């Protein structure tokens, strides 16, 4: 049982999962992040299929993550791996390729996918989609990368956190957040206090 | 797929479910509410077993809802019906019997149960336990019955709502809340606005 979440914003992408977060990169050219909610076998099978084609593909017509000209094509690669791993839950796949905006996708068991938009700028995967009502109401596509990360982190209620900045083509802001992290506890405590105050205000309204 | 929730407070009990809410009453003596999250067959089987003993029991030693001297005994009756309906998800059962405080229970598939306390004053049932993180942070046992109802209603994000006032032994405050209810939409809109403001405040805090 795992939970993972990702946000597409104007300033880039943010990924979080409580391994369940996988990274591919060609410096200055392309970056990809895959989040998994499935069991260990399912995750390893999909990753191994992706890496098999990166490491051993003889046919140059077969698209890999490193030959895909755009993120829609890169998403199809992952979808093929997801569909093909069934012969042995959803995934989240995002990133950026040079000459195109950062893009984010949710991939279903059969390899079909939907893309994140400004209207629906985030995806959740896992058995329980923790804090979906809060994310629906508060998440906005013009948020700073740090804001979005804080909002995502509050929905985890272990945590590997990646912030990807637009047009950098590298993942440097990588972070493991523990349950013993005092910063994360102060944020969570403040959120509880803010929720109680928010409810106290809206108590004004009837039925 | 159903969701139901109930709160035990100083001033009484509140029940809500999106039939999935069942009522028994002897005026001035005892009141009982059962919430179901299961399919229609499972709910009807448990209710029919309860009613069978109320309507046809020949053995006076067999405890029914109307002979139970206290709510712990009443909970065991429901637990017996829940366990026995397996030979054809959790339930929530609460109420009050004369001479005792209002009490609230969560009943598991095998008929065993746990009781609500001031520390843990609510239960949720259903496939997805919507808004559990909000309820955990905001719910308090000293809330007014209307406050608790508003908090519960916001977690539904169809809705049959019962408020039971302590020592009355009747259910008069009964209400069906629609998705087209303009009061409920104003409360939900205000909650969204309050959540965004609450998040804006706590953005101050780092990682
Ligand atoms: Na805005
Ligand atoms: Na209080």
């Amino acid at each position: 049982g795992t939970y993972a979440v990702a946000f597409r914003l104007e300033r880039g992408l943010v990924f979080a999962a409580d391994k369940k977060l996988q990274l591919w990169r060609q410096p200055g050219e392309r970056v990809f992040v895959l989040l998994s909610a499935g069991n260990l076998a399912a995750t390893q099978a999909v990753v191994s299929l992706i890496n098999e084609h990166l490491s051993q593909e003889t046919d140059d017509e077969v698209t890999t993550l490193f030959t895909a000209p755009n993120m829609y094509r890169a998403a199809r690669v992952v979808g093929d791996a997801v569909r093909e791993a069934r012969s042995i839950t959803n995934f989240i796949f995002g990133g950026q390729i040079k000459g195109e905006r950062p893009r984010l996708f949710q991939i279903y068991p059969e390899g079909n996918f939907i893309e994140a938009t400004d209207d629906t700028p985030f995806f959740q995967i896992g058995e329980h989609k923790y804090g979906k009502p809060i994310l629906d109401r508060v998440a906005r596509s013009d948020m700073r990368l740090g804001e979005a990360a804080k909002l995502m982190l509050l929905s985890f209620d272990p945590i590997d956190l990646v912030i990807y900045e637009r047009d950098t083509f590298d993942v440097t802001r990588e972070k493991r957040i523990s349950a013993d992290d005092e910063y994360f506890r102060n944020l969570s405590n403040a959120w509880s206090d803010a929720l109680r105050q928010a409810f106290s205000k809206i108590e004004e309204f009837d039925v």
